[PDB]
């Protein structure tokens, strides 16, 4: 997804799917100890900071080809040989931010959770967990389908308090996996010769473009709304495992 500007979600699709799983969890009064969202909000400069440097600088972009920022959870690995992959790179933010929040070390603790979040945000993109780049045919696609979702995410907001609490074990890896092999499920809604056909005749006729568009916007809500439950489960996740 498109993570833009490091404080605003207008075209950060990165943020706003924190942002509305962190309100699932304040909206749940029955499990969720809301000093957890009161700690998420207080060190926010640095959460959101995490969760854009992933896409903008090194080691996390790797050279600007992003390779750890994809994961098929079939053979598991990402979309150039050898490269590392995003559930090894989820896990080990997700880690590294608990080791610092134990240690007190907040800025640091909070920067490695935003980054650990933004790789589990986009194995929930079915593009980033079935190794379909901006090279991948048609090409072009995959930078157009992320700049669409950010004109239509605001109308997918999951509004209960409803996240998947213990969806997986108490290892991120699992829940890294779970989330890319459910996106992957989902591909076929995004990517496939219509929306193929039609992307490519966009070039010329305005028409189509209307087209693709409409035509991926069904599965693109469910994955937005997907990846707002299982992000709120992971934040608690990291709390129940590293809060004192
Ligand atoms: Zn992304
Ligand atoms: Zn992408
Ligand atoms: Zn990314």
């Amino acid at each position: 997804w498109s993570a833009g500007d490091k404080h605003k979600e207008g075209v950060n699709s990165h943020l706003w799917i924190v942002n509305r799983a962190i309100d699932i969890m304040s909206r749940n009064t029955t499990l969720v100890k809301q000093d957890r969202v009161a700690q998420l909000n207080e060190w926010r400069t640095e959460l959101e900071n995490g969760i854009y440097a992933a896409d903008y600088e090194n080691p996390y972009y790797d050279n600007s080809t992003f390779a750890s920022h994809f994961y098929d959870p079939d053979n598991g690995k990402t979309y150039i040989p050898f490269a590392k992959q995003a559930k090894e790179t989820g896990a080990k933010y997700f880690k590294l931010a608990g080791e610092s929040y134990k240690n007190k070390d907040m800025k640091q603790a909070f920067f490695y959770l935003g980054l650990s979040l933004h790789y589990l945000g986009d194995v929930n993109q079915p593009m980033h967990a079935a190794n379909f780049t901006n090279l991948s045919y048609p090409q072009g696609f995959h930078s157009k389908y992320e700049n669409f979702v950010d004109t239509i995410k605001d109308n997918y907001k999951v509004t209960d308090g409803n996240g998947y609490w213990n969806w997986k074990g108490t290892n991120p890896e699992e829940w890294i996996h779970g989330a890319a092999v459910v996106a992957k499920q989902d591909y076929s809604g995004i990517v496939n010769d219509n929306t193929k056909d039609w992307f490519v005749k966009a070039a010329v006729s305005q028409e189509y473009a209307d087209k693709w568009r409409a035509e991926v916007t069904p599965m693109t809500g469910k994955r937005l709304m997907d990846a707002q439950r299982v992000t709120a489960g992971y934040i608690q996740l990291w709390f129940d495992t590293y809060g004192d």
